[PDB]
């Protein structure tokens, strides 16, 4: 029970204390990175660093190639609407090239390839390889495999198809009306390829209904998990939902009710879009492990299933690296814990290294309480200025004396100075509070905010 | 074949590009932000590689101060990195190099090996220096990218800059060997695969020439006493040091007679008066036939010890192969276009869209039209409709149709299904709404489709 976590794949949209804690906590055993952490480059590789120091995790995105990108670090593609009219082998080098780009930032898992048909309903719109299942189906073999050589585990999505309706499973609970010899032959074409295959991947339900054959949805659909995907079709693999908070779901089943659905359906992992969702669903199901309500058989096997993914990894190249060096070339003086908590007054040079000092007020954001933010001309130095506490990101302090002297008439008592592009300056401030970060870097700016308020003081 | 001795920096791709690269055969091509910083050219260049032979295929992304690939995540430098267990420098250049490879490169113009004197440089103790920079070297390597360390034979005791005037490092030999050259001679001793370029900077104490240019300092020094035995570079030959003190042919001449392989130019456009310059300086004796041949087969050497499956290219091929048009009349092609580009991630590539254009077709004017209305009546020399929803409704439709048949074009750039409500019209489906789809949307408009 010190394993419920492997059950759980959470999204992060912040890196931050209550994401530790709730990974510390709860040991969640899948981490998606969403934009809000991807977006500051270096909150991503703070917290790739993070995942390497505390256990096993999947880790995943959204990088489909096409509408859907989210990794800078992959180069764009046209998407698979335009892959689907091109020889497919294409498909699988693409794949491999953005999987090996994946797998070397710290990645492991990918949720792609998208397997769902496009229909005139349907618009979504570029994601999809095409109409023709049989196009599709060769298209989403070639991704997976492709995916699967770069060093990523493809997950394929969403079962068992749904471009066949026109509503939005972010919008409301949707409906496809195709019966199941229907589905069979189109939409469950692409991912009956795939099992049939020996490629590992993983498999993501939809939030959508499917009248015809069950009143559930997917996700919740023993029928369609069980006595379809499991049985049917074979699969034995690790079965992902899409995002439990997704209005489809919490707007027509509890949080009680569709962990329960999907863990008796046969799922394997509860996706959240939130990670600070993690207590109170990871409380429900172990509410209804213990009442009775979900047999302990299946939270065992998923639990299995977890594993064997976990244990697949095997990998040595994690980006994290790079927060590690920035955060050891940190040099400091010896801080005053009781200066911390106050209003700072920001001196950042005036402005690649001028996109560097743009960002300097955005993390330290994240640190400290901000009164001001001015920027100074490095060749005249800071105009005088008080405050309860003054950072100087001091560049050049050395050019002439009337430079030094703008720089050492701010008081003392209350200044830190960042010398963060020639380390050679800090002997011009003897006697005052001095960071020394060897790098203009956001990462490193970053670094020295944490070192300062924890192994500094 | 002389081709193999030059290295080429491109800061465009386009047709004289495509002429140089294929009239005189360049080993070495070196990617700048001219083209990275557009995707779509990098990718297209990428492509047109991958199909015109074998190529040295570099850039100058060394990390911290200089970063040129936005597809490499972002380090803090080797200042920052001397301050570090090496491994760690071993690790970051591991996971570039594979990053590059996997993109297309196949080398890279870093590690710097230079000392700092009083952010690109590992540190001031030579030792330091070179525990780093073997790691580099290595870890590039390892990655699958053939490491460049640079710039021979150290210059971090000088306060000039090259692309400013020819600087000058006062410091005696047996000082230089015992500490601007120590981190060079660590890592030709561990025998790790290195490519070396040269500094333009001269050495009083030493010799007249600048390194790049001097028998000395790369025959005696980094050939003789250094045994290196492998690729030798240029720094940029066009580089005011260089440019603003010697001729081009004294330029050529001295630096081949001294001993180097390739040479470096930043700009692909000056390849033809440095080629022919080569040329005739062999064709009068003025330079040893022996030492190109040599040079040759050290370049022969690197270019085949260079495979790789990986190509970013064939994003452009997709995009390419993805494109369907109707049969377009020639004559409208050279008129000023208005362009009708849906308002404002789908919107980023929609504001890209007139600099796409303007690659390929004079602009007269550009539109954001609203695509819940569709287009305003317009009318021009020829009408580009980068048609979005136009399904929406009969008065959507309608303000698409209403354009003047006989001189518009409809891209449908997002829903391919909107193509049958264009019977009769000129039509291009791109799939797709990226750059480079657009990109290759043009060049079928002016080649295939016409
Ligand atoms: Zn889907
Ligand atoms: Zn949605
Ligand atoms: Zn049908
Ligand atoms: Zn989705
Ligand atoms: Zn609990
Ligand atoms: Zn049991
Ligand atoms: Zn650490
Ligand atoms: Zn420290
Ligand atoms: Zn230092
Ligand atoms: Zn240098
Ligand atoms: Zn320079
Ligand atoms: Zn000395
Ligand atoms: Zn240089
Ligand atoms: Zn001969
Ligand atoms: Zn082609
Ligand atoms: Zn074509
Ligand atoms: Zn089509």
């Amino acid at each position: 029970d010190v394993d419920l976590g492997k059950l759980f794949f959470c999204g992060f949209d912040d890196f931050n204390e209550e994401a530790r804690e709730v990974i510390q906590k709860y040991r969640p055993a899948g981490v998606l990175i969403y934009p809000g952490v991807l977006s500051k480059e270096y909150l991503f590789l703070d917290f790739m660093n993070f995942l390497s120091r505390n256990g096993r995790f999947i880790v995943s995105s959204d990088h489909e190639g096409g509408q859907l990108e989210v990794l800078k670090y992959v180069p764009s593609f046209p998407g698979n609407l335009a892959a689907g009219k091109v020889d497919p082998v294409f498909t699988g080098r693409y794949c491999e090239m953005a999987g090996r780009i994946m797998n070397t930032l710290g990645f492991n898992m990918v949720f792609a390839p998208v397997l769902d048909l496009l229909s005139e309903k349907g618009s979504v719109d570029l994601r999809s390889f095409g109409s023709d299942p049989e196009v599709v189906a060769s298209h989403g073999m070639e991704a997976c495999m492709g995916y699967f050589k770069g060093g990523v585990i493809p997950c394929i999505k969403h079962f068992p198809g749904h471009g066949k309706t026109a509503d939005d499973s972010h919008y409301l609970l949707p409906t496809v009306n195709a019966s199941f010899e229907e589905l069979w032959r189109e939409d469950l074409l692409p991912f009956r390829r795939i099992f049939q295959s020996r490629v590992k991947t993983a498999v993501m339900t939809a939030h959508v209904k499917y009248p015809a054959v069950d009143d559930l949805p997917a996700t919740l659909s023993k029928k369609l998990i069980t006595e379809v995907l499991r049985e049917k079709l074979n699969f034995k693999g690790l079965v992902l939902s899409d995002a439990m908070e997704m209005k489809a779901i919490s707007e027509n089943f509890s949080v009680e009710e569709a962990v329960r659905f999907f863990i008796e359906a046969g799922g394997n992992m509860i996706l959240l879009d939130n990670f600070r969702d993690l207590p109170v669903y990871y409380e429900s199901l172990k509410k209804l492990i213990e009442d009775g309500s979900i047999e302990r058989g299946k939270v065992e096997r998923s639990i299995k299933i977890v594993d064997e993914y976990l244990s697949a990894l095997e990998n040595r190249f994690n980006s994290g690296l790079i927060a590690e060096v920035a955060e050891r070339a940190i040099e400091c003086t010896r801080m005053r814990k009781e200066l911390l908590g106050r209003e700072v007054v920001l001196l950042v040079p005036s402005n690649t290294t001028g996109d560097d000092y743009d960002l300097i007020p955005e993390v330290a954001k994240r640190f400290f309480k901000v009164r001001d933010v001015i920027r100074y001309d490095i060749e005249a130095g800071p105009d005088d200025v008080d405050g309860e506490l003054i950072f100087d990101f001091v560049v050049n302090a050395s050019k002439n004396e009337q430079v030094l002297q703008a720089h050492l008439s701010l008081p003392s008592d209350r200044t830190i100075y960042f010398i963060i592009r020639n380390p050679f300056d800090a002997k011009f401030f003897p006697g005052r509070s001095v960071v020394i970060t060897h790098s203009t870097k956001p990462i490193s700016v970053y670094k020295s905010f944490q070192h300062l308020l924890g192994r500094c003081s």
